[PDB]
């Protein structure tokens, strides 16, 4: 099961004791019970201090695009600074929520992979009113001109921290402390 | 259900936890990397020196996870204890030999396979395999053409035999 | 079900094997595999000289299964039309381009695609996919540059395009 | 489901049983169950390297890498383990049981008893290697040769307590 | 769900083991092999020399789980009051015939029945059971094994009284 | 999901009111949960009466004969509430209610009817272990009993009051 | 849908047609079912003409062993010289039978992928038992050392058919 | 998918049984037991003394299909050659050493087993038709019953020789 | 698949030219309902040569077994009824009810008469009845020694049968 920690006393399950941390780790597939409950937990964090930094850590390959933007719009929101640590794959729209930190405090481990490209009911005027939303949240944040995205988005394929440093997805990639 | 231990009582499985010890138990996927990962963290933050123990007994899995679990493990300053039971296979075998040099470890009669198993696109598949070649050259000390070689055989290694490899240092039989 | 001409009887689809004409509908596997090579040389012993005509509206499929149909393409002394409807996929656009130059053929509203949609070994996958990059260089008159850059790219392609790429070679609404 | 008993702490009855160093190994074998027993005695070693562990085996066997990882553990604390066969122990289980401290392997009367292997995915090689790895620790525990073991592994039958002590099995067939 | 009682608040199954009451109903299996086990030896500690009761409404179960309870039903030396409610079918009436002599009990309404049902293993292994059972049951009730072969061999319930005259039970009983 | 009172679930508050709800389809399971209930509550007292609220189907025969036989074993005096239809083996344990305390709500549905592995002779003689229970506390005789479970039929309470099955009906 | 050719009138489909000028497309995973119809086929291709060259055509995965080796045993019983073509693949049992051609007329097609390692309810002897049967039949017609067929087997990988002539699998490899 | 030769046209398996061929391969039950049944009591109405041959490819089936078969080998007049290719396990090996004598064939890569792998019935009946297989194939095999007992007791496979050592065949067919 | 033999009729088609009819596999309606429809037709060519029955199941539905039977006993061939692998519940009584000195079986079947474990106890109890009576008609066993015998749960040797009465003749060939 989800094993238990103690302080003294009080007693934690691992989650929310990362929670306790200021840490919020978007490391599942993003759908809208997730946004729900990641935005649950960003703005419990700014009503703690609107000043004090956030961290998340994201391990996903992606999901609903509503989901994605419905945390996005959240993150943009709230006044805090907001690292994003991207430890396993950050895919789709994982990605985006990877690019979308607060700049300078972008983050990756050494062995990540990022991919931007969306995997493949609505009409087709929806689907490409949605991916252009992106295009621009990506040449917002990747700070790539809106077209290199397009390209790059097309792209099927896998990023790796420092390519992801040069494209302007993160900013730091570490190896140690 | 899960037994538990006591004045307070804890379940089997976090009283490990309050000893450093890390189970990584059954198949890797993104939803025991992150849970691992959680505790690695949280005993770090308890002490940056204290040894960390890894229990390893498990198949394999995914690979994103299974580098996600490595990273932390290279990341926190703790010295890290790999310890395999019964098997370490594909990923499994990745993070018993990225264990703190000199301390990984296993028993007797365990089973090591470092051979991949037999979706995206053909070029990430090889991009991620050779991510592999280098962290296993990296922690083996041996060479990358080694590495693929021997990654080529689908096969089991004996402790003494993965300790002549160098995916693990010490086979104890006893204390 | 099928329904069935007169000209004695035959179903539909023996009627246009009667006409030198092989149909390559749907997924391709290795039962379609050994359906399409076994019309492909009996139409050859009818007569190694008069062209077969290959339908194809195909998303791909198996790749090795597609070789076989590819190299036996090659191995015939026939020419061989090839003629894309509604869509092309994966395989779909090999077999197309492999057709006899100057008899590729494209109706108005095909969509062509050279991408390939994403249990074996990640080496072999490799060597899979660069074979298709030597067989679509050879046909399409591009680089393997220019073929692998193109792969990467997930997105389907005009009749117009695909002529221009050198997939094709005629893009008819009527004779 | 589990009953509840007070002593003032209350306990699940498998924790109680715990509590006085005895690990149940009821039904199959299986990564869980390995996990779960495995902690159990290193944790009962914490308390006591010196107190006898007592172990309970009705198991009809299981997966062999995580018997052989129970077994692995059995040897490395430093702990006397007294083996207890109630109902059955047939293939990995009855390794378990032969595991057992000598002089202290104990079965039911009604202890049916089993070596032979029931006939994740291997090469042939590997499966043959595995089977030797279990020719070895039972000539060990039994006593008798490889020979004698091969032979004995190749039938489809079971065994009586009595026959299995004979055997070098188990050390004690107890009514009471 | 289950109903609680409070004395301190007990689950009901709880608070009939305190009243040293164990529940062997359902069909029999390694799981609830264990559990009866468990509590079977837990109350021998809190007293060897006070009766413990069981229950038993159950259609049967796996041969080597019912073994394995009988075997710790003789084991432990406390006296064993085995009531049948409902029904104690093959395994299950085992169990109700081997308790403690003069203490078989028997609700007015409930059936008996020592016939058969109908891991996977040899023909030679299911006929070595099978004998157990003869003996075990030829034990219990004074009755020859031919009476036993035979009785068995009949897919048939008796009454609690031909289960009185039989020797399964001691008492058939409609009041206190 | 299930109410908390002021703290205990629900269920386990009519349990204290000496109140056992019989009210799903009987089986094992519900029968010992049942049964360990019955004779908690003799443990109380063997005198307040022991109040059982009915709404089943059926189920098992031998699970509801194993209420049964408990009812009739603990002392204290049974009172039986066809609060829901009584089909099959509700309708029996409600015959089983301690004479005169046999109630009914007034749209209940009853039947006792039997609706439509054992050997062929088994069934039979099972089939009449209830027809002599009903005989037995419906003062009916045995043939009068056998004629109307072949009626694929339910009764009114009142019907049912006079067959004998239950004693009083209530509104309030 | 399989197509139907007729002659003059004599009407068969796209395989009964091939059938009749010896060539017997053995593709698809091979099973007991797959085995008789190929065992059948060459058997009745032999009765017309035990001088005449026989043709298979493979495209495979592999399958059941015993099967594959009813097959091969046939291809060697047959008097006729045995013409095996790869187009596709061939791989485990497949490669095996594309091995088992007459010396010098086991053909593949440009991009054939060939494979002998075997891929990951029976004894472990006897798994073993059948593995080096596949090694001997295999170093037979290759022409290569039982070590050299066994440390290739446990290489996962397939080759190429420039590479499998080299390795004796095959004999020529036609463009036309 | 099953081909058709010609002759004047036959199913290829009917054609089999044209030549006083009759096949049984897949596991045997009453669906088996009653068409391998019926081509025998054909072909023996067409000629009582021409010879019948079996195709044993089986792992075995239930008991009393299988018997179903063996008496009616028993039972006409014919000599009937069995014939093992790949496996002849359980009642497959019965049937097989029920041929003939001296027309119990073989081919050379074939496994043959006679221990029996482990209506729902009694114990009695399960040993009752055991006996009652000790007894057929000591009948056969020429073998005491005490050899026959131990010698199913062990769960392992035959080579075609070391079975005609011990009496299941006659012959085996080495290139 | 089913093969075809030589005018081309597939393998059971041919069995049924020569008056045989293969009860091989469990009995139900439709079983019945196919079996019936061949006793008929097999009178219709004649109602004197014999027509031969072929027994290889476990048993079934018992209404279907009944509509089997009281067939065979309406047409006037004699049926020689043979039991080959085996013959239990109303694949038995198919067996018993062939005619007089023509019920077969071969060395090696089983027979059991023991019936194994939606509708009321007393319909149930009354095809137990009814099954009673064809058994003592046919075994000429008393009805007390029929019941007996199938509360027992164990099948019969060829040979045990035919002192039972089920069947005549145990032969290993003609
Ligand atoms: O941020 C808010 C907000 C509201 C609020 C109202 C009353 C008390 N506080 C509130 N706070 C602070 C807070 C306290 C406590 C917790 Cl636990 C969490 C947060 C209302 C408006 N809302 C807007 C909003 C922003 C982003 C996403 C969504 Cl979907 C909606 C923000
Ligand atoms: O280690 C950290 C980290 C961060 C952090 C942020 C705020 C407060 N503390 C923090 N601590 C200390 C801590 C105390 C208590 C607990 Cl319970 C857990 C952790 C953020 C950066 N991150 C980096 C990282 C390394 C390896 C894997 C991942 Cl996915 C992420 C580590
Ligand atoms: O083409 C052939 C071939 C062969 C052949 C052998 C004997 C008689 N004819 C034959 N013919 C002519 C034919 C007549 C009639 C029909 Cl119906 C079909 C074909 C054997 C070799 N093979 C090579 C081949 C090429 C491409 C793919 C594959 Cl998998 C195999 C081609
Ligand atoms: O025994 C140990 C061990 C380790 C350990 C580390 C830190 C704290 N304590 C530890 N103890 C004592 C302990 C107290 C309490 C509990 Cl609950 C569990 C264990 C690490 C090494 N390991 C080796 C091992 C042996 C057999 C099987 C396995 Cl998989 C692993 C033994
Ligand atoms: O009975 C025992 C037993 C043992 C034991 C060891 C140490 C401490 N106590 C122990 N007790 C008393 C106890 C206290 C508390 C509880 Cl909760 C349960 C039991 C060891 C031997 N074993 C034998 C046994 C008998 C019957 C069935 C089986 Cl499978 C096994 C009995
Ligand atoms: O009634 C009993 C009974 C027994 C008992 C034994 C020890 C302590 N008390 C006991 N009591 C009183 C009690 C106290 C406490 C509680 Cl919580 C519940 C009940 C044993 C016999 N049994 C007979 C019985 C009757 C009906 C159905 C069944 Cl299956 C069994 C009744
Ligand atoms: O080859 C045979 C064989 C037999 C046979 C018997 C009677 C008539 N003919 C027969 N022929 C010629 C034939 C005619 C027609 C057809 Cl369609 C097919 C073949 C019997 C022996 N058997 C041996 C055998 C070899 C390889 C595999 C197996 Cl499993 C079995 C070969
Ligand atoms: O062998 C027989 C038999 C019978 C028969 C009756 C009428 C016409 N012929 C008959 N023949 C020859 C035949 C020709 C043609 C065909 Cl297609 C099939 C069979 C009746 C008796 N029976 C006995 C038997 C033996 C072995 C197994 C069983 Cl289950 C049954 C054999
Ligand atoms: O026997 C009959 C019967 C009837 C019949 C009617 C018209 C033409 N013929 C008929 N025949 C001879 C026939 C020839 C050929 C064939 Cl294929 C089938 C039957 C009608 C009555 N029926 C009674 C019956 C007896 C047994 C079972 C059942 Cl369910 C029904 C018998």
């Amino acid at each position: 099961l989800i094993p238990i920690v103690v302080e003294q006393e009080r007693a934690y399950d691992i989650y929310s004791r990362l929670l306790r941390e200021r840490i919020v780790c978007v490391m599942g597939p993003i759908d809208d019970s997730v946004a729900s409950l990641v935005i649950a937990q960003l703005l419990f964090l700014q009503s703690e201090s609107n000043k004090k930094p956030i961290h998340m850590y994201i391990n996903s390959p992606g999901g609903v695009v509503t989901a994605g933007l419905a945390i996005y719009d959240t993150m943009q929101y709230i006044l805090n600074p907001i690292c994003t640590w991207c430890v396993g794959q950050a895919a789709s729209m994982g990605s985006l929520l990877l690019a979308a930190g607060t700049p300078g405090m972008r983050h990756s481990l050494p062995n990540s992979r990022i991919m931007i490209h969306q995997p493949s009911a609505i009409q087709a005027e929806e689907i490409m009113k949605l991916k252009k939303q992106l295009y621009n949240i990506y040449a917002k944040h990747t700070k790539q001109s809106l077209q290199v995205i397009e390209s790059a988005m097309e792209r099927d394929r896998y990023m790796s921290p420092m390519e992801a440093q040069e494209f302007g997805i993160l900013d730091k990639v570490l190896v140690h402390p």
